[PDB]
């Protein structure tokens, strides 16, 4: 219950500690998700972009930027990887949505579809997780390592437990975004801890 | 038969088993063909994009690609190869086309024509194929292998057994092709063996 | 005697033997000349586009291909060369023409002139030629060499004795060629030796 | 004092000698600033746009260009840096803010934000400064060195007192940048020492 | 008292020896200057594009072609470079000027100006100069080098003893330019000497 409309967090420097934990009373697994955001960042070398653990299982949902033009989800630890054309340094918007029941991953880059990728057919996500920004995590709400710190901005984060047709993408890329039940830029429960500093989203 | 409109196969993994059997009761020797598709993957490895055998004869009709931008066509295990400048990643609509009284093969990428070829003037594709779609076969049906499957989404495949002039390749690309006597995407029996998924096509 | 309007010569494989000779009834030597065509091949290494020689001289008038972005004219032995900025691969329309009296060879490239170079001012190109295309000549009709063999397609040829101005080469780039009267691709005599395939020009 | 409206510095030679001193009144610790101006460089090695050293202090406040697409601020010998896609040589309008009580800098070059470094949070800038164009400062008012002299142009130099929204650095990218409190293009204090002309900007 | 009024000079070959003599009646030292020029070559080496020496003085006034994108004047034996991005191979149309009060130097590509440099403020360029197009002088109109040769074509070449400003370089590159005193193409004083050849401007 924070509305960011217009804010981004602003991830200043590299550290191993400075982090935003977002909450979620998330207690059924998933089946289906859809997670959007906008980024930008200058840095070249690997960076989580949202890391979600539970208690005894590392990468049960992460959605990690391997190199320029290379995006990876990891569900159950297990990962698919999709390429795309990108400028660099540039703002991005990302949606990245998965259905167990095909094991379909769908990565959308400012709009754009990649190539599917499938993975983790008839799994389901669990729930009661810990979900950061800014680190990746190794443990259940630690064990961070700052060669995959993100370092720059993040804005306009939405995750839904369905997958989003076409048109919601390209409603959250630059139309107005569907509500969202798991987590809400309108409406998030977050925590930032260290040096994270929320400031207007000026870049496009 | 099976209207795939508006649909595509998506092979979402690197496998040596994920395959479609494409069924055509083709029982007479081909002289001339033209055979469009659509597809889109992020492999920079070589792979086969449509592969025909017949008994005895590996590689009787077979459509390559060797890297980024270079395109090989097989008849009778004899091979041409054309280039074009393409971005990567990227969709692409593919159209090939070969007669035997010339042994001309023409491949369009875009709507657009590439270097004419020639191979195997006066032979005769050999009938009763076995054509699968995801795998390189090197037997009658089978001997796949792992470094030459498709990963990605196939969709839109007709297949004429006549070659098809300029205008009607630009129909095919633009999504209005002619009804087509071998294969055809609007009435297509087939088999997915493995893991291949049907979605619809959300990148053209 | 053939007008291949609409047309072009397919030479669809590398080797020795393929190639169309052209015939005109030129027995006055040439003091002015003009060649225009347009060509379309996916070959990186040199290749020769048109070759004229005559009884004891070798490289009498040589249009040659030494790689991307440059073209040379031989007149007699010698030779110039110009740069341009092209993609590769690419349909090109080139021009060339040369005046003894001042020796100045022009190339045109797409319509657009590459700098001007000179060579043998004074020099009459001698006449009886045997005028070869797809193979590089070394004697007078023949001793071809696989490693200058043009692979690919040739049309709109036309050969002028006269130096053409701007617009009239501009007239030529854009299907509209002025009366050509020494090969005429409109009234052409020619012979196809080898694997040289006739088919309609599908890439203007 | 002098309204140097069109005008620009031209630092016409390497030299460890020839730099422009920017008197301001300015008496008080800043706690927010924004400096912006235009400058047009063809060197490749890394150099000084703005040094701003205090009593005791290097490095007080340094806007210093590494390379191309990379530029840094210090504050109180503390730095950060970020990236952008620019082209060279080109002409480049450069503003950067920083704000104490967040630490947070922020680029704009050509009027687009870089994504926002921290640094120093709760710091205060010295007053008292030497402020100077040309050279870099290794003392109070000197100690240059030849390898980070700025060669070139540098006009439309201004200094806020606050951090300004983008809608004020877009007015002064644009060319109507509004009045500024600490240092003025429009009524400028200063002393050109050594080899700098004053010349009328005609790269705008 | 020629006017080559839509023509240029064809240096159409390499050689220590192809030149054009430019003779100016205004016999005076300079304290100020502007040249401009049309120039199309595709060499890559470093060439002389318009060499002016005196009795015993070397290199007095040269505009000298490092490589692509550099250009460099000489004034007295000192130099100043600058660059810019260009095309390979392209026409180009250079103003230089230089002004002796300030030292400063303005090059001006297809209209555009480059970073100003300065070098030999107070100097007087010397009278009576021998002014050579195609080679780089040694000695007073001679002592050529072939490695500095400049193969292409010039035109519209005028040369003004005062500093153009930014409106007459655009009307000079427009194909407008005032009327000029020291050099004039419309009314030129020259000796061909050598392989040189007048031909149509076919480039602008
Ligand atoms: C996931 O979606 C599938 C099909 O769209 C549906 O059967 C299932 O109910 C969904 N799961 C949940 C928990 O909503
Ligand atoms: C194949 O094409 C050729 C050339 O157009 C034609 O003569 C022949 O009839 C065709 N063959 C069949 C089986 O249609
Ligand atoms: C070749 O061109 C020159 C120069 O225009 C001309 O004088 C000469 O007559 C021409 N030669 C011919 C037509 O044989
Ligand atoms: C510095 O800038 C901030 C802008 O958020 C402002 O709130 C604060 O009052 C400023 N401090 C000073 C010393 O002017
Ligand atoms: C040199 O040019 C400047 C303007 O660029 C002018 O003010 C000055 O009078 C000129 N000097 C002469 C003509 O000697
Ligand atoms: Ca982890
Ligand atoms: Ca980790
Ligand atoms: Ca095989
Ligand atoms: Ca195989
Ligand atoms: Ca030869
Ligand atoms: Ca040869
Ligand atoms: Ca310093
Ligand atoms: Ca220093
Ligand atoms: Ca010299
Ligand atoms: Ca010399």
């Amino acid at each position: 219950h924070t509305d960011l409309s217009g804010k981004v967090f602003v991830f200043p420097r590299e550290s191993v500690t400075d982090h935003v934990n977002l909450i979620t009373p998330l207690e059924k697994p998933l089946q289906n998700f859809t997670l959007c955001f906008r980024a930008y960042s200058d840095l070249s070398r690997a960076y989580s972009l949202f890391s979600y653990n539970t208690q005894g299982r590392d990468n049960e949902l992460l959605v990690y930027k391997e190199r320029v033009g290379e995006y990876s989800l990891y569900i159950g630890r297990h990962k698919v990887t999709s390429k795309v054309i990108e400028k660099f340094p540039a703002p991005v918007h990302i949606c990245v949505s998965w259905e167990s029941s095909s094991g379909i991953a769908e990565f959308w880059i400012n709009g754009t579809p990649l190539v599917k990728k499938g993975l983790r057919q008839g799994y389901f996500v669990e729930a009661q997780p810990k979900i950061v920004l800014g680190q990746e995590q190794d443990s259940y709400g630690g064990k961070f390592d700052r060669s995959q710190s993100f370092v720059g901005e993040i804005g306009d984060l939405y995750m839904w437990d369905s997958v989003l047709p076409p048109e919601n993408i390209l409603s959250a890329y630059q139309g107005t975004p569907l509500p969202a039940n798991i987590l809400d830029w309108q409406a998030l429960n977050y925590e930032i801890r260290g040096y994270v500093i929320i400031k207007p989203l000026v870049w496009v």
